[PDB]
């Protein structure tokens, strides 16, 4: 309600049943929300085209991660193509939304990580993408950014993703971060592809469960940081709300996402699949 009139639709288990497989009632209800997108030139700063993989996914100012270090005051140092993002029942800052690094925002990635004290990073890049849709920022073993030693200590091959284990160290401060590098993003969003996704969504907020209290900023990204990230955090919010409300509201959940973000949930076969993957979980549940 404070950038655009948000909209609701709470789903009890047979109408989200039935809504995940009524494709034109789904594009109805989804063309009706508001991309809320930024008006490109509500960025002009010299140098900014070089730090945007695309020049109309720009981050609404109010939500922006702003880098604070080494210039507050410089308003190209400070950029990153990213938004904080409210996680379910509005909590603050659960997420952090951010386009795949580019060559040349990959130290200004890590100044991200380092800034919010991100605990997880979800890179959802299919690996024959890696070439412009994401770069290879992790090392192979070792690298130092700005003063940060990061170091790739494990690689967990699992089915859908690969877990790495990686060190953060800066003087006398070491901290601990998980990368979890899914592999299955389907291009046809049918019910048979939801698992693995449901499987990731299901490992990462168990392990944000276990950093204890005030979990700080949890970094989502895909290409645009719009399209698979909205996926990823609208199934998440969901989740908890099926557990703790016995129902699920996708198309509030993606206002709310819009708010912070524009453009989360980027196709109609996304939103779909938001719905094939809740589909699923409430029937695992229901167990
Ligand atoms: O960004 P999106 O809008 O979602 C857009 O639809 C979209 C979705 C996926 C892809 C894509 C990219 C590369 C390789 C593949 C593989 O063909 C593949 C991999 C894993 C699985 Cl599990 C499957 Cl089924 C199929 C798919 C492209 C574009």
């Amino acid at each position: 309600n404070l950038y655009f009139q948000s909209m609701s639709r709470v789903l009890q288990a047979e109408e989200l049943h039935e809504k995940a497989l009524d494709p034109f009632l789904l594009q109805a209800e989804f063309f009706e929300i508001p991309m809320n997108f930024v008006d490109p030139k509500e960025y002009d700063i010299p140098g900014l085209v070089r730090k945007n993989r695309y020049k109309t996914i720009l981050p609404n100012p109010h939500s922006r991660v702003c880098l604070t270090s080494p210039d507050p005051d410089d308003p190209l140092s400070s950029y990153i193509n990213a938004n904080y993002i409210r996680g379910y029942g509005g909590e603050e800052k659960v997420y952090i939304a951010t386009q795949g690094p580019i060559v040349s925002t990959v130290a200004d990635f890590w100044r991200m990580v380092w800034q919010e004290h991100t605990p997880i990073i979800v890179m959802i890049t299919n690996i024959e993408e890696m070439n412009e849709k994401c770069t290879e920022y992790w090392p192979e073993e070792q690298v130092a950014y700005d003063g940060v030693e990061i170091t790739v200590q494990k690689v967990i091959h699992t089915e859908d993703y690969r877990l790495r284990l990686i060190s953060l160290k800066s003087g006398t401060e070491e901290r601990g971060l998980k990368h979890y590098w899914f592999t299955s993003w389907p291009d046809q969003k049918t019910p048979d592809r939801a698992p693995p996704l449901l499987h990731l969504v299901r490992e990462v907020e168990e392990a944000a469960q276990q950093e204890g209290p005030h979990c700080a900023p949890i970094i989502v990204h895909c290409s645009a940081g719009i399209g698979r990230t909205g996926c990823f955090i609208a199934t998440s919010i969901c989740c908890q709300q099926l557990r703790q409300e016995g129902v699920v509201d996708i198309l509030k959940t993606t206002c709310q996402l819009r708010q912070d973000r524009g453009g989360m949930i980027q196709t109609c076969e996304q939103y779909q699949f938001v719905h094939h993957v809740m589909s699923l979980y409430e029937k695992q549940l229901s167990h």
